[PDB]
């Protein structure tokens, strides 16, 4: 089995759950717990991160064997590789590298939103340019099955938390109807994924850390 | 000819340019100016943003025929993919993976300091954190002659990079004197790189924008 380590939380290990979930990679969790409210006790990770022989300790982390890795994206291109879910041709490995990048800078901007004190005087900004970044996403999409071709990726997992976030945060944005729309019921569809999702390991939130203004629940 | 665009100062594109200049490409540059003080209005870039035919637009952007790319890391990797400068052993995309995105970490909590009002008070904890942090990129090379193993990746642009910043930030720093600085050195002596780093065209600042609170011009 491998070791997936991350708080007890979604986070940033959601699509790595899910992936190691899809290509039936035989895993167990590490997940650590918090404490005391209202404190911040990360103690549990704290008291086992400089013990754990990884070269940049940090959350997640994933073991296998002698290989131990730090860093989500790291880690996807690990899972990924060995069962060829990264891109082919050199075009897809484009749509790959611009895409993971891009979902990042994405990721990162909806988290610094709901972690701000000031979220409710940041949400209207924010709100303003969703649709924008929403139609850009569609445009990329196109009529592709998945965002590389008919060939399924990390880079789709990826998406799919990003996207189902932006869901979970505005549930009827025009912009998320469509083909985004259908791109989710695509991947929910997938046989490992339904199956995953109906099991009692599947944690849908909470969404990000109790110390986060929006949904921490 | 490739075309990379990006504001006309060090910024996120010196990885890029270096590679460039090492790889021999040849290429052009679309440096965007800011306004006069204070205003230092960006129209010239929003004024073409749109109109590039970009799919997620954004700065730095790598223009190649029908290549159009936007994040920084996947304009590195198609440049590094054509010279076989990405890893070619699971072992080496592994330290690969990891570096580019532990680096972009580093960069990151950087740019924050050093863009935040507060860079005066914050200045301290991000100097009490460093050590460390210069101490694991260190143990992590070893006696490697690059990041990666005895052949240059792209990932050595990028930690050549975060680390000459530092390097400006703190010379004085003990834990960048070591094998650390042997590497900066070793980098620096490669025949297109020096070649470079002595034209006209080399700037080694300002590294932030006009609005940051540390170096500028
Ligand atoms: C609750 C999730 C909210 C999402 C944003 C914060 S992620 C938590 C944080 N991890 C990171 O910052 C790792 C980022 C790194 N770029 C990666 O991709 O792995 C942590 O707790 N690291 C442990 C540590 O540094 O000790
Ligand atoms: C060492 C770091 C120095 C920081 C200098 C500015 S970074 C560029 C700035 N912000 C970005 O996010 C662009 C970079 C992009 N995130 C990437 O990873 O390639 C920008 O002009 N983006 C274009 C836009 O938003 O219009």
């Amino acid at each position: 089995v491998v070791t997936l380590g991350y708080w007890d939380i979604r986070g940033l290990a959601h699509a790595i759950r899910l992936l190691l979930e899809y290509t039936e990679t035989p895993y167990q969790e590490r997940r650590y717990k918090a404490g005391p409210a209202p404190d911040f006790d990360p103690s549990d990770w704290t008291n086992e991160k400089e013990k754990l022989g990884l070269d940049f300790p940090n959350l997640p982390y994933l073991i296998d064997g002698d290989v131990k890795l730090t860093q989500s994206n790291a880690i996807l291109r690990y899972i990924a590789r060995k069962h060829n879910m990264c891109g082919e041709t050199e075009v897809e490995k484009q749509r790959v590298d611009v895409l993971e990048n891009h979902l990042m800078d994405l990721r990162m901007a909806f988290a610094r939103l709901c972690y701000s004190p000031d979220f409710e005087k940041l949400k209207p900004a924010y709100l303003e340019q969703l649709p924008g970044k929403l139609r850009q996403l569609s445009r990329f999409l196109g009529s592709r099955s998945w965002f590389v071709g008919d060939k399924l990726t990390f880079v789709d997992f990826l998406a799919y938390d990003v996207l189902d976030q932006q869901r979970m945060f505005v549930p009827d944005c025009p912009e998320l109807q469509g083909n985004l729309s259908q791109f989710l019921q695509r991947f929910e569809a997938l046989e490992k994924i339904s199956a995953y999702m109906r099991s009692g390991r599947f944690m849908k939130a909470p969404i990000f850390w109790y110390t986060a203004l929006w949904n921490n629940k």
